[PDB]
């Protein structure tokens, strides 16, 4: 896997970020995480969704360096979002969210599983600490 530079344009949600990637604007879905979504057809703003969205926001807004890492499977979903691991100053946003108890590890989508064990590891620890969603 290779990291590539990107530039923040806008954080959208705990799990979606808009980035300037290779000269063009692109929406990215974070790989292997499932959030208590704030963007839902008809709900009330899911429990921990606001905190997850704020966490992602602060992490990418505060970073000096954003990098994108595509996995070896399919690179976009049916909505045209890039499927990737995102790093903020060398730290994986996907893993931080899970480690902090602000996301669960999702099912593997189309061969994209390189950091699955790493994330499952992080999720175990958050559950063990009864963090946030696991409280």
């Amino acid at each position: 896997l290779h990291k590539e530079p990107a530039t923040l344009i806008k954080a959208i949600d705990g799990d979606t970020v808009k980035l300037m990637y290779k000269g063009q604007p692109m929406t990215f879905r974070l790989l292997l995480v499932d959030i208590p979504e704030t963007k839902h057809p008809k709900k009330g703003v899911e429990k921990y969704g606001p905190e997850a969205s704020a966490f992602t926001k602060k992490m990418v807004e505060n970073a000096k360096k954003i990098e994108v890492e595509f996995d070896k499977g399919q690179r976009t979903d049916k909505y045209g979002r890039g499927l990737a691991y995102i790093y903020a100053d060398g730290k994986m946003v996907n893993e931080a969210l899970v480690r902090q108890g602000l996301a669960k590890v999702a099912y593997v989508y189309k061969g994209n599983n390189t950091h699955e064990q790493l994330l499952r590891k992080a999720e175990a620890q958050a559950k063990k600490e009864k963090l946030n969603i696991w409280s």
